């Protein structure tokens, strides 16, 4: 019915007004690639734009830029009306004006810096009263045409003239300031944003329908994660991207008040939220006001917690009020809040990965002007423990470093500097390198949940175990139909055992990568150092974090360190299977099979592994990784020498047949030593850029075997008899 | 543009007014090793000094002593104007006066102990209303010439005479007391002082530019270390070496 209603969501083209459609859509509306289109919105106002031909987006969804959502007064998920007008329209005179909210502190002719390299070679349309934003001069200005030839009858053409005024127009309250945070201002959290949208937009955008349908809304969203991960940013963006009244409660600000006055503040907050339409209450830093009532001193604090619980419980569905809260210490929150009816939805705003932090870097540098040598992808790769706040600080420091080299070379001593020199200020990759040099990552200690970068190509040989890992991991998650047809429940666990340096860690990471599943690595020393504080909840938290990351692989590396805590099965006579390992067994037994969490254990001490690991249902797929044979050694050398300029005379299979008891680590050490000899040769010759046959000969001269023949025999013995182990 | 603007930072010569330049600078201004130079600052006041030939300091930076920063009312990182005046100028009578903030508790002829082994064999210039400090007697006194032959037309020469008064002049609020702590009063922390400067001086010295450029300033500096390491000293020095209002809690 009425094939002209289009559903609106956030766009993917990071530019000015360019709408994107789906495969049935350009055929249904018979519109071409570079077509001028007219968009019709609510409140009797219009927008003219350019279509973008997209097919692999969805079945029916248009993609709308935040620049032109405000031109139509339409928000996310709203319905829009469209009308193709494939007529070329050229404007003669556009009377254009800035706004005195984003142009303060900037003087001169801002057109030669903003509107010149934004108009030409674009051919974009302009309508009456359109607020379009141009980024430049390490800042962003939204801009307003106020007078021109009849609307729209305007696209960007060279015959369109420009004129400087210097008189910005005041911003009325009818339109929303684009400088405010939106969904385009968050990077690295799209799954979490998707969950937040699914939980929030329907109750708020459609309150009457939701109330009439009589179903429970999620009213207890609790955002949590490490500090500086965008929790406040996400909450304020969700507030802005919906037409919901937003009341903010600050933990410290509430607790700074006198006794009996903070309770009044909470009551007034909830009363105002109930009064003012669908609304969002955001309690930032919830742990400030609501710590655990068992661990707290003053009775005023306990009254605060009880008052918050009462207000949460007295929140009815008829109120159409959604309460979000943010805390970076979710375990310090009083448990009564995290129950049903108060805070039942929990969203983990985790540390961004490499792609996410690249997106954050782009979001923070979009206003900045970067030199051509700036590789934001490289910066994202080189930043590991950084969070969104860390990346924003890094970008700010790089910008300030660039300024420091331009405030002295160019005397910027003028009181209010113009943009004619601000564009000349550019941030080089060296500035980013310097900023990265002086930067303290906050989330270094945090566990990493990401898809690892290592592929099968980084692993030499081991084809059989690659196939077995594929069958054990990929098939249950890719073809559940076969498993349910044949009735067999997939095994949830694999134990890697064998001599050291044979690729046990690489195999787990690579099988994580091929499935494109999240990977969590918990090393034995990490467990033994978290447990020394007698914190039984952190090992539980590891399995919890793996649960929300499904499909995920939970890899316990270096189990020998765990099994060597008290020596082993005998050890001092008492069992080294204690502390964490019993809790690990309990967590393995307490996780459902239908969950896509796969557990992999690795150890190079199969003698002292406790039998309870090997029980069916915990880790019963015993995979033995042996020393590489002659062909696997060639493969390992090829994999390790991918990044090095190896000379053509190097005979890799000669090295493979000259190394017999060497592991993958030993061959990597050989390659590293030969590369280091090449580096030394280059250094000496400076006072050639190809690692040669002679370097490998010299490295092989000092090459050493890290696995004994007795060790090989014992590993082969355990390779045959480790299923027995348990029992005696 | 205007090759006469010079950037000011703390000096390395631990002495009286001796400015230090860089390798391109003495060639650009055609000034020699022992040259008498005239420094022009803000608020229409002047200083006359002696250049020092330095090359391995930086590409473009002049080094200014804290004694004569207050004579020009210029702070760290500020821009100064310079003018070489390679003319020998000898004063006949300099009417010189102490200040009653650093001369309390000391009597007698303070010239035979302070100004005698500070003038001879130096040949340093003196301008009108210059506050120069002489250290001696296990203490330091800043000192003020108030009357002399027309300014500056004075360098230290044996034909310059001296006279005892014993009537120190009151210190007005126009100038900053040199007895206060400065960057020269902290030793052993230059890397930390460098970081503090990089974080602090630009937002404070250039507030309007920084606000217009729209970038986040570091507003949460937290100094820490073992007791007695100069944390309070460093904070008060950064307060004094910038024109920032300092509130202490
Ligand atoms: N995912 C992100 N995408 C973009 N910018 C981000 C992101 N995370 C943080 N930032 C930036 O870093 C700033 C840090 O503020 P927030 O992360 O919102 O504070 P927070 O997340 O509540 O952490 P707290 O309050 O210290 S526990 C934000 O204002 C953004 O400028
Ligand atoms: N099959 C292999 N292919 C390529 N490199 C390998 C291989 N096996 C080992 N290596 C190298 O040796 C390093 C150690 O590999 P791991 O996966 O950690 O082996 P491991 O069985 O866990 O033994 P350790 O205790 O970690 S040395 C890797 O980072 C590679 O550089
Ligand atoms: N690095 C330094 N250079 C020169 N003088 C110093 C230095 N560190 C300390 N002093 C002197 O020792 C005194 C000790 O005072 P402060 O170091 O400023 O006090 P503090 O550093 O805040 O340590 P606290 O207050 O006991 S935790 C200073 O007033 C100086 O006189
Ligand atoms: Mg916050
Ligand atoms: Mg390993
Ligand atoms: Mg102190």
């Amino acid at each position: 019915n009425r094939p002209n209603r289009l559903i609106v969501d956030e766009a993917i083209n990071e530019d000015n007004s360019v709408v994107s459609l789906s495969q049935p859509k350009m055929d249904e509306l018979q519109l071409f690639r570079g077509d001028t289109v007219l968009l019709k919105g609510k409140k009797r106002r219009e927008a003219v734009c350019i279509v973008l031909s997209d097919d692999t987006c969805s079945d029916e969804k248009i993609r709308m830029n935040r620049v032109v959502r405000n031109n139509l007064r339409v928000r996310l998920g709203d319905v829009i009306s469209i009308q193709p007008c494939p007529d070329v329209k050229y404007g003669k005179r556009i009377h254009v004006l800035p706004i005195d909210d984003t142009v303060e502190g900037i003087t001169g002719n801002l057109f030669e810096v903003y509107l010149k390299p934004y108009f030409l070679e674009a051919y974009r349309p302009i309508r009456k009263g359109d607020i379009f934003l141009v980024r430049g001069g390490m800042r962003a200005v939204e801009f307003k045409v106020v007078e021109t030839d009849p609307s729209p009858y305007c696209i960007v053409a060279p015959d369109t003239v420009i004129h400087c005024e210097g008189e910005p127009i005041k911003r009325e309250d009818e339109e929303e300031s684009l400088n405010e945070v939106g969904y385009d201002d968050i990077g690295g959290c799209r799954k979490q944003l998707a969950q937040i949208k699914e939980m929030v937009e329907l109750p708020l955008r459609h309150p009457a329908l939701f109330k009439a349908i009589g179903v429970k809304p999620p009213r207890g969203i609790l955002l949590y994660g490490p500090p500086g991960t965008g929790k406040t940013l996400i909450a304020r963006a969700v507030a802005n991207e919906t037409g919901a009244f937003f009341f903010l409660i600050n933990g410290p600000e509430i607790m700074s008040k006198l006794a009996g006055e903070s309770e009044s503040n909470l009551r007034k907050a909830f009363e105002e939220a109930e009064k003012n339409a669908p609304a969002i209450i955001f309690i930032d830093e919830l742990d400030a006001i609501a710590p655990k009532r068992e661990k707290t001193h003053g009775e005023v604090e306990r009254r605060i917690v009880s008052q918050l619980l009462t207000l949460m419980d007295g929140l009815k569905q008829r109120a159409h009020v959604i309460v979000m809260a943010a805390t970076n210490r979710p375990n310090s929150i009083d448990p009564a809040l995290r129950r049903f009816g108060r805070f039942d939805r929990e969203v983990d705003i985790g540390i961004p990965d490499a792609t996410g932090r690249l997106e954050i870097l782009q979001i923070h540098t979009k206003n900045m002007k970067l030199a051509d040598d700036v590789d934001l992808e490289q910066v994202a790769n080189e930043t590991h423990g950084h969070v969104g706040a860390d990346l924003a600080a890094l970008c700010s420091e790089a910008a300030l470093q660039a300024i420091r080299k331009k405030m002295d070379l160019i005397d910027l001593e003028d009181e209010t500097i113009d943009a004619e020199v601000m564009n000349s200020l550019a941030v080089t990759m060296d500035d980013f390198r310097w900023a990265l040099s002086q930067s303290n990552p906050s989330a270094l200690r945090e566990t990493v949940v990401e898809v690892p970068q290592v592929t099968w190509e980084d692993i030499g040989g081991l084809e059989d175990v690659k196939r077995e890992l594929q069958e054990l991991v990929q098939y249950p998650v890719e073809h559940p139909d076969k498993f349910l047809k044949f009735g067999m429940t997939p095994s949830k666990g694999v134990l890697f055992y064998g001599p050291p340096g044979c690729g046990k860690t690489l195999l787990a990471k690579a099988i994580a990568n091929e499935c494109q599943a999240n990977f969590i690595s918990i090393k034995g020393p990490e467990l033994l150092t978290m447990w020394f504080g007698e914190s039984e909840a952190n090992v539980r938290e590891i399995f919890d974090k793996a649960r929300q990351a499904a499909p995920c692989v939970l890899f316990f590396d270096e189990l020998d360190s765990i099994a060597k805590a008290r020596g082993g099965n005998i050890g001092n006579g008492g069992g080294a299977a204690d502390r964490v390992i019993n809790q690990i067994l309990t967590e393995m037994d307490g996780m459902s099979t239908k969950k896509n969490v796969f557990i992999i254990g690795a150890t190079n001490r199969p003698d002292i592994i406790d039998p309870a690991i090997l029980r069916p249902g915990r880790l019963d797929q015993l995979i033995y990784i042996p020393l590489p044979d002659e062909k696997s050694r060639v493969a390992i050398l090829k994999a390790n020498l991918r990044k090095s300029p190896v000379a053509k005379d190097v005979d890799l299979e000669f090295l493979a047949k000259m190394t017999n008891g060497f592991s993958g680590a030993d061959l990597t050490e050989i390659c590293q030593r030969a590369c280091k000899l090449a580096i030394r040769e280059s250094i000496e010759s400076e006072i050639v850029p190809e690692i040669r046959r002679d370097h490998f000969e010299e490295a092989m001269r000092f090459a050493r075997r890290s696995v004994s023949d007795n060790d090989i025999r014992k590993y082969e013995m355990f390779a045959q008899t480790l299923q027995q182990s348990r029992g005696f």
